[PDB]
């Protein structure tokens, strides 16, 4: 065993293929499956997993009521096989979580777990699957972190949280650790931007992350930084919005500098991502520019550098129809592949029950995950696929 | 781990035995067990496994109503350990798939797994659990394959796909891969021939394959192929049909080179197999000659290489009063057999539910798996077993 | 990974430990477990299993109906770790059987499952999860064989057979194997004798079996072969009758070489055990001497050897008042205890549902373990301890 | 695999933060999960597990009823990985028990499992999943052990058991296993002094325990014994009852030696934990002074070795609204740290149903752990969090 380089450039991709669905709620009609929402996938040198929280609660039972609630301290961090449901009996327990991160450095499996109240939580970091440090909340307000896989590279791992108002100016830092004990961390100075929720992924030895602003917004944060946590912050410059809500393509100008908002946008936003392709970017959003649903991403040329509006590639995996939600990137390393960069993959989360749903007492969310691959790759919808209401819901 | 040759020659074999039976459907009257059809059986090194394309539902819920359709977002490749029920708890994710086949080259599994619409399907290949190539559709029509084992020689994985029409001339293509990277393909001529779901197996280091032909054809397709990918196609010669629908045998004249069809059995088919035995051959067929009812298998003196009627063994393992299905062959390696030759074996789906049982809203198979020996073996009717209709049919 | 010699001298021992208890049948009123019957425990070098005939059913399901008979086409031997439930989604494959027998080597676990119709069943060989040969009937009538461990010894694996009458002279076979290959057989001379399910565990070198003549005899066989598979038959010296049905002790008489039945006693029996401890003798039995009802355990001065009445020591572990059936031995080997002889050790099986309790519609059973100890233990009741009627029975 | 040193030093933390939480009760309301109580944690070089008294019946099954009995022939020891609750799939049989301890000493796990009648009840020793030794009851009058984690160090195990009676002066001795034998043993002098259920952990070479007081004594007994089996007895000296039931802290007056009671505390109690931090000592209890509601820990200056009401900090982990139970500890070994010090860890039972919840026919646990760490560490509540009534009890 030894420590995954992770240091090799993105590779550029054309398309993205589909290469898991879990079926998770449409299997919890009957089996026994935790009801969960923010699910990721990490991958260690020979096995992706899919992480999730739980409400430790089982679908279709009366403790699924009222799940559409964000903090408990019944939320767990818990994963599972790449393409399994999150069900009862094959669920690894990872941290006591409401908020949560993961990543795999080559040697054990990372966790972060946020739990407690909301003015005095605190992060525990399990390594291993021993508890080796924590992180506790130095606002006050809610610390939180990615929902998604955070980035090992020579055998430290990186991750990002915030704390402070959801609307309006946070807390933003950066954090580094080796063998689970945090070894360094730095605060982003980024007056009038807002971050929560960022996808981050490795890209030639530095950490890029796509992310959500919740406040001014609808276009995502970028944060870039590296091994000493000297960092780049901004927005993703290109003149397509990609966060939810937002306005139609043609009513938005991009910016590299400033959060771009108004128009009905304010103070919301929801996880997404975007991987850097030399200067241009694919990134990920909702069909609808108003609700949580459909999925597509776009190939946006010179949209990482410029304000550009010219998508060479649109892909929809997920129609208008159907509901969606959070996004995330991870990547699968050298050792998997024999390559000589890393693959760029995203998952993303349809949730069903409340809000959208109001007529079940339940919140939970599947997924589907999708890899880059050399070509071009057609597009389908693969949607959560269950039929509610559920028996519980009457 | 090295990969393994598989050059060997074939077994001569003189009877089959019974080495599992699932009993899924059964378990699945109170047990969680994926509703599932198309189930067959590959070999690695040290283990066999049973591989299944469920409905993304289980049997006895709601998700199961309206399994008699072939493909949608929500099915999936998934495999258990040979012998076990295809369930919720055990199932390993291979691909989103709504047809596949497998196999394991000495290091890794490989699982090809076709999903996405009609009109513009992928297969996405699976090399060790990570998405590594994809095929595309290059007729725009059900790109399907095999539904049973693929076949590894020397490092590399081989198997055959087909994309056009159902009922008449369609595109058939061979494909060569190493460590889950396409490395050769070739479009077999075949013209009045069709060929589909094919069951291939080693044999002295070429791919010799039994075939469906869903078109004119009442006898089966043989398509054998080296390592260029140079190949012969023709039918099965044996003077006895093994197709469903067929004729009665005495109605039946055999033919190397030509679908032999008509007299109503044109347009439909089943997958089934074959395995040369020198100039011989066994071959499985349904007891009935117009439904998927009973089975037996037969060998056919020198009925490889002639129109030959003369049946020197038969031995049934399902009765005509029980439902079959889908057939096909595997081999075990001389890994786990220490033999100088490759063993034969194959796998019976047993298919309930819709079309044949009305009364029930959905459709699922178990199965039962027999080897090659080296004795003649008496046979006997192990049927699927369950009671229908199940709970959810009323 | 060597083979085991397990040529040491059996343990003497003074008392009997118990292991585990699955309670599988109290665990299935909810759980999902299997409907079973014959269960029985072996040992590897590194882990004990319990093994068990399913039905092809679970509990408390509407297959569970009629399970109270012997043979059928659903019915398989499958294995849990030693302890667990023989549950739905812990249970692993070994063979299809309606009678069975399995033993580790030390290097993989042999399997010996019998199927197929009554007057022409075959036994089929999987050694490390593989097909590896089969056993004809040779009388045409109930090929069958111990249903508890066989015996390994320096890479050789044996068991005995039975084929013919229930309730008159049969024919009696005991085989060797090396690597699941028949490797030679004998015929048992034993005229005016009976023998079935047999209990075999070795010693000095050789196998010794205590068995169930379910002819003439109260008293039970004893088999004893070497690697030759020259053999010594005859019965239980000891004055004690061990079978059921059976007479009270005083109305008794012993004999080395003599069926010693009549009282209404002829035509049915038990499976059960004994352990040759020098001179005497460890040997189980059900309490009544008329009903699978209570177990108990005594150590009979000189019983191997002449017709002792001589009891010094007795330990009940099931009262009279609680249902048993089956009893079986095994023995654990040096590589788990250090030790220079090999530990005797029984499992009990407790039969629930028909016939003794005609309320309801199924029969199962549950099983305790114990193990020889060189101190005295006290007994108790370790009763099944499920509660019926069962709901399915309503 | 060498044996564990485990005679480093236990750490001095300034706070513990929550590890894991098994939400076992609200996931057993659908999920199939065992009825439980008297969990614990233990930890090997790789792995830490909880271990759990079953009562071989599942929750919301009609065989949980009258589960609130402590004792019967259907209880079992058995693990799952630490944080999954204890279902009826992942759950490992350890030992059948309705009282145990279990540790592991670097090489295997060793399970030491009470069962039998109350007046003649045994211990059996488990040591790599094999039955190795027993111990009988001495007093004859329910043999029991801690309940929580047995010590090993260079290999050799050591744990506490008694026998005798609850409420007056009875029988308790210190056993030492090396492979699963017991070496040595030593019975403790301790005239007025009562011990139960010991909570221990290695500390620079020596075994401390804290332990409960079931006749005269609000306070914790303190036993401290050396590989040699020889000890020091006595009460935590702290002026700080940490039992329940007991007085208020300012109607109270610690002691070194002797029991301190009265005031209608004596004659019951329950399993804790202390750490000693050099002469100082953390200590867990309930919040309530008469029931087993709400749990915080105190660190008591001084408190190791003097009558100290001196509490420099204090965690509350849940609130007196809800339910708790038992504690106690267990230290994390080297392997899994890289320390040059033991971590101390606590876990926490949370009961359910009889006697508090009068409505439930049944009784049940589950449990939260934490572990110390350098930093103080906020609390909270994290309760059982399950809806009672369940099903079942209506
Ligand atoms: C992905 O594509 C980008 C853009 O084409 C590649 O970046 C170029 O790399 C070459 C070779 O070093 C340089 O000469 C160019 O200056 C780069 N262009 C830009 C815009 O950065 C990159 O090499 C590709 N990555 C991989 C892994 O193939
Ligand atoms: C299976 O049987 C076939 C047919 O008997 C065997 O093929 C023969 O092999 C011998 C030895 O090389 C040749 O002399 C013959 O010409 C072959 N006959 C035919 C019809 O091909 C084959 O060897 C057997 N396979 C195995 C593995 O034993
Ligand atoms: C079990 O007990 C028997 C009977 O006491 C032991 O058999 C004796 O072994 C000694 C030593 O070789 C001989 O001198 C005696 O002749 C034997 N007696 C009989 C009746 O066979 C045997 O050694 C013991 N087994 C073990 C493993 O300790
Ligand atoms: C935990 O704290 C205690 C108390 O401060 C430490 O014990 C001291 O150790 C030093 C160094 O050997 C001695 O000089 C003192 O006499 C000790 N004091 C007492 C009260 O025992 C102990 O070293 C600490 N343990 C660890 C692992 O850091
Ligand atoms: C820690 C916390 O509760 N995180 C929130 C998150 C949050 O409200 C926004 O980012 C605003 O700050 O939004 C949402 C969301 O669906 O919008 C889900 C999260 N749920 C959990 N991760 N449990
Ligand atoms: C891809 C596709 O849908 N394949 C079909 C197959 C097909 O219709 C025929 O071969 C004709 O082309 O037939 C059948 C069949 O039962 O006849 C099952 C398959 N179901 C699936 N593999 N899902
Ligand atoms: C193969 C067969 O059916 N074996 C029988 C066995 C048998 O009837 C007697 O030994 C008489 O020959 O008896 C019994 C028994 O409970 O008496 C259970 C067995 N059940 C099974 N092993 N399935
Ligand atoms: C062996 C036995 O039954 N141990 C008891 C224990 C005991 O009654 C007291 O310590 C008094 O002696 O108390 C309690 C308790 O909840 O107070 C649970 C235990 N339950 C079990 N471990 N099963
Ligand atoms: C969910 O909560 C609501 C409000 O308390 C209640 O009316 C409803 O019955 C609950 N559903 C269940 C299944 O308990
Ligand atoms: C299955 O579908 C049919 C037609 O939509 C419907 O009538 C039937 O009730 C469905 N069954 C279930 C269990 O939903
Ligand atoms: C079991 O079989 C009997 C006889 O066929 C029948 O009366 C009874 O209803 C059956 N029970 C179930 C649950 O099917
Ligand atoms: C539990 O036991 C009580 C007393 O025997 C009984 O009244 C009650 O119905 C039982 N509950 C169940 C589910 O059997
Ligand atoms: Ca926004
Ligand atoms: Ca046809
Ligand atoms: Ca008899
Ligand atoms: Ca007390």
């Amino acid at each position: 065993p030894e420590f995954l380089n992770n240091t090799e450039p993105l590779c550029n991709v054309s398309g993205f293929a589909i290469v898991s669905k879990d079926n998770g709620i449409r299997i919890g009609s009957r089996g026994h499956v935790f009801v969960i929402r923010e699910p990721f996938v990490a991958c260690g040198p020979t096995e992706c997993r899919t992480f999730f929280l739980t409400q430790g609660a089982l679908l279709n039972d009366k403790h699924s009521n009222n799940t559409v609630k964000d903090r408990s301290p019944y939320r767990a961090l818990m994963s599972v096989p790449l393409g399994s449901s999150p069900n009862a009996y094959q669920a690894k327990f990872e941290s006591v979580a409401w908020s949560a991160t993961a990543c795999h450095d080559g040697k054990k499996w990372l966790a972060v777990g946020i739990s407690g109240a909301d003015d005095d939580a605190y992060a525990v970091i399990h390594y291993g699957g021993m508890p080796t440090d924590v992180v506790r909340s130095w606002r006050k307000q809610i610390l939180r972190t990615q929902e998604s896989s955070c980035v090992c590279m020579n055998g430290n791992c990186y991750w990002v949280m915030t704390d402070g108002p959801a609307n309006s100016q946070a807390s933003y830092k950066i954090f580094k650790s080796h063998e689970g004990m945090v070894t360094n961390e730095r605060e982003v100075s980024f007056q009038g931007g807002h971050i929560e929720e960022c996808s981050c992924y490795p890209n030639l030895g530095k950490v890029e992350c796509v992310c959500r602003d919740n406040w001014n917004g609808m276009n995502r944060p970028i944060l870039i930084f590296d091994e000493d946590l000297d960092y780049e912050v901004g927005y993703l410059c290109a003149g397509i919005p990609t966060d939810t809500p937002r306005v139609q393509d043609s009513s938005f100008t991009g910016s590299c500098t400033n959060a771009v908002g108004g128009s009905g946008t304010n103070n919301y936003g929801v996880k997404g991502f975007g991987f850097r392709q030399g200067n241009s970017v694919w990134a990920g959003r909702t069909v609808s520019i108003s609700s949580r649903s459909g999925f597509e991403i776009l190939l946006i040329e010179d949209g990482w550098i410029r304000t550009s509006k010219t998508i060479v590639k649109k892909v929809e995996v997920l129609n208008n129809k159907n509901w969606s939600g959070y996004s995330g990137a991870f990547t699968i390393p050298i050792t998997m592949t024999s390559k000589q960069c890393l693959v760029p993959c995203f998952w993303l989360e349809m949730i069903r029950g409340k809000p959208e749903e109001r007529t079940s007492i339940w919140t939970s969310s599947s997924s589907t995950v999708f890899c880059g691959v050399s070509s071009e790759v057609p597009g389908w919808s693969w949607d959560d696929g269950a039929i509610l209401p559920f028996d519980i819901d009457k």
